[PDB]
């Protein structure tokens, strides 16, 4: 009858900023860009010229080659990051607790690279040479499916697919599962491997991607000259745990998740609603969920994708929700450094929000060279800010009108 | 912790058994098969030869061609079925209630036909010929996305993608949204248009599909000679509503949703877990959620896909959970008639579970000709059964170890 408290007890990540959480976070707080020339595909025929890729990531350092060969990159990242998160949590998933340990990991795009290569085989060799592994490799739920198997996690089990809101919805949904007592632990987050021919083709065809060839200025959220997002890849996975459970086993606690809000624009298939009204409502739902006043928010990790419409409408939504306080709190987009990881965005950004609180550091928005009159909040430009944080809000305002907000709190007994 | 009661006030469906709920349901209770030769693709080079396709469905009867051209079939089905459910519910979505009306519709496969045609354009004509609408057309969340826009629904929204469990998870997740107080109305279920070249190739390559070329016997859940599933398409969408809200607007109530269980096998990417242990646990969680004794379950709408291992293991799971009662309750698989609608399966089967209670009729499992010693429960063979039902349980035991169970109850 009483809501369970839910704390963060482990973090795992692969990002363009590093192949673990520490490296990723350390790079973020020093304003290091993960954006560079596209190498994953031939960029000659695309308007987009840069991307945020994993660097020096060899999957075989983490599993047998034969296991990796039966996983699309998106699943590879999720299994690697999930194992990292569980090891960080020092959680021993035994037969006794397996039914109370679940997995809720989403992907926005799933195994598009596998679909592409398998479709080419279909065209040339026929349907009878399609791989027996094609379907399980391509479907987005196989990140959750493979993590479950790798971990022996037999509890509540799902996969949310909501475009850019994916990682944030997934964490909120997992939070709600534990809150109502249906699991003691959830391994949750987002994963994405969207650097593929069709993905670049598709996000260039609707001009969503920046065509800025200069990696030093391509991703520049809130900058007057921003012109679209820079696509990235990776996974961000956390371990959510019921508080008493965590305390009883001596878990380390990063902080507490206290609010989740989800709304829809009901407006347009790709264009965000005017003045960010849907995003404003999602922030408001999350604030009400956390039981706090808006003034208690110290820092907002913005969605901040560096498109014209997002950054402008998100600024407006923030002003609508926080009024005078909107100019008092700090806002930043770490996509200035990581690029937009799509379905994994909310996962990595949840991790940055959590570490911001734990370590008392706000990561900066880099690359703001020309201020935009319509984006006039404090975006923590250029340099990290050392500061004690009690509450941090993270937005994901995804294509398709999916608005998702999480609120994290410093852990106090 | 808020605990609202959640009732079903509207139903909408497209299935191989009919292009609305009334037709689908009436055919189901009359044991009509929706399975025939594949026409959507040329099956000559494919191992599988039959499928369960929509009959005489022309999307232009429901929207302008220009609107349909911007939707993959999976989205078309979702929008048509959702509008049918909202009209059935006689629900008027206004600015005033919009933020309290959400959408949670899943798809297991999303817009694979669009992805195939657009990628073939890429290969032959280059990336500049790829449509600006490609991404939003292909991604599974755009069923929820387009439904939201069509309805003006501004509340909690999401898309669950969990293979065969998709429709059942989606409805359960929407149930929990209303239960904790975060929406007054949810339009929820599953949609699927999986009859495509790569889908047929893929589910034949892993041997999941039946290669039985005879449509009269292809889908035969619990039969000794069952040899894989028959693929179908469509959407099953329902309107869930908080009880006091439903009463305030004079809504008609089909029944109540009371239990939801979700587990994972943690076993294998495609093979079901031994002895259905994961499915057993999911049903037990749903039963615990509803706060009832197993003996109170009157009818189970099985997942019953007609694969060897699903039907055997689901039968074993049912015995594990219900003990001696497993031989007292009724079980049936409506996939014997509809085929396996994949991500939409849980949606249509939720609808059949709800109508079973409301109408007091249990739909049969057709096509069982050879009993299987291992599948020896009461599968309501061949003919529908008139019966007063208080509780119905619906399973979806999806590929990849996703187990989902819903329990529905008769409303006052
Ligand atoms: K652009
Ligand atoms: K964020
Ligand atoms: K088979
Ligand atoms: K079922």
């Amino acid at each position: 009858m009483t809501k369970k408290r839910v704390v963060v007890t482990g973090l795992g990540a692969l990002s363009p900023l590093g192949n673990d959480v520490d490296t990723s976070w350390n790079n973020a707080i020093n304003g290091v860009s993960g954006i560079g020339p596209i190498t994953r595909v031939d960029a000659e025929e695309y308007p987009a010229k840069v991307a945020a890729e994993l660097k020096d990531f060899n999957v075989e350092d983490y599993m047998d080659k034969k296991e990796a060969r039966k996983m699309d990159r998106f699943t590879q990242y999720a299994v690697v990051a999930a194992k990292m998160a569980v090891e960080d949590a020092d959680l021993n998933i035994t037969d006794e607790i397996a039914p109370r340990v679940g997995v809720w990991v989403g992907s926005g795009i799933g195994g598009l690279e596998t679909l592409e290569s398998q479709f080419e085989i279909f065209l040339t060799k026929g349907p009878r040479r399609v791989s027996p592994f094609f379907v399980p490799m391509m479907i987005p739920d196989m990140a959750t499916g493979q993590i479950s198997i790798a971990l022996g996690a037999k509890g509540v089990n799902s996969c949310t697919v909501t475009a850019c809101a994916t990682g944030t919805n997934s964490i909120g949904d997992a939070f709600k599962v534990i809150q109502r007592g249906d699991a003691d632990v959830m391994v949750t987050g987002g994963t994405e491997a969207p650097l593929t021919r069709m993905s670049f083709a598709g996000f260039s065809a609707n001009k969503a991607l920046s065509t800025n060839p200069d990696p030093k200025t391509a991703s520049r959220p809130f900058d007057k000259n921003r012109d679209g997002f820079v696509m990235g890849e990776g996974a961000g996975i956390i371990v959510l745990e019921e508080l008493e459970h965590a305390l009883a086993r001596g878990a380390k606690i990063y902080g507490e998740i206290v609010g989740y809000g989800s709304t829809g624009d009901a407006y347009h298939i790709t264009a965000p609603a005017q003045d960010g009204e849907g995003g404003a409502r999602a922030m408001q739902e999350a604030i009400k969920d956390a039981g706090i006043a808006p003034e208690e928010i110290d820092y907002i990790n913005a969605h901040g994708t560096s498109t014209y419409y997002n950054d402008k409408y998100e600024t407006m939504a923030i002003k609508t929700v926080f009024g005078e306080h909107a100019h008092k709190l700090a806002v930043s987009s770490t996509k200035s450094m990581t690029g937009h990881l799509l379905g994994a965005a909310g996962g990595i950004e949840a991790i940055f929000s959590i570490l911001a609180i734990k370590e008392g550091v706000i990561p900066p928005t880099i690359n703001i060279q020309t201020p935009d009159e319509e984006c006039d909040l404090d975006y923590v430009p250029d340099e990290a800010r050392r500061q004690e944080l009690n509450y941090v809000l993270s937005n994901s305002l995804g294509f398709g009108g999916h608005n998702a907000t999480l609120i994290f709190k410093k852990y106090q007994s």
